[PDB]
């Protein structure tokens, strides 16, 4: 199960050879990734970071993730948040986009470890 939210995280969340930041980015990738599929998902970040940096963050101390579990950790990298604008349905999802080298947490799994989940 690890291995399929790991590939998933991937899917949605990940990009490191892109740096996005653009509404057009938000609005095509939200797409290329499949989250447009039937529903406009709502808000989404696109971390845009290598790999294995993101698999790093899963080694920093333990904090609390917004379930109560202790398996979250937290790290400051650059994404482009996602939000629906709510105009349109799908396939046709409008997105407007924010740029920002921020702290996200994530939550990791199994092992070894990796990030099955974005917290915040
Ligand atoms: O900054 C944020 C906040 C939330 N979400 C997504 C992740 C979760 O859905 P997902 O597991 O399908 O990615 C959901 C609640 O955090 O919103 C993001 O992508 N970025």
């Amino acid at each position: 199960m690890q291995d399929g939210m790991y590939q998933r995280f991937l899917r949605q969340h990940v990009h490191p050879e892109e740096t996005g930041g653009s509404d057009r980015y938000c609005n095509l990738m939200m797409q290329r990734r499949k989250m447009t599929l039937y529903h406009c998902k709502r808000f989404n970040t696109f971390i845009h970071e290598d790999i294995w940096n993101i698999r790093s963050i899963c080694s920093t101390t333990n904090i609390q993730c917004k379930n109560g579990k202790m398996n979250c950790h937290e790290g400051v990298v650059k994404v482009t948040d996602c939000r629906d604008t709510g105009s349109s349905r799908a396939p046709n999802c409008r997105y407007r986009a924010i740029a920002s080298t921020r702290r996200v947490v994530i939550a990791c799994e199994g092992n070894p470890q990796v990030p099955v989940h974005f917290d915040g």
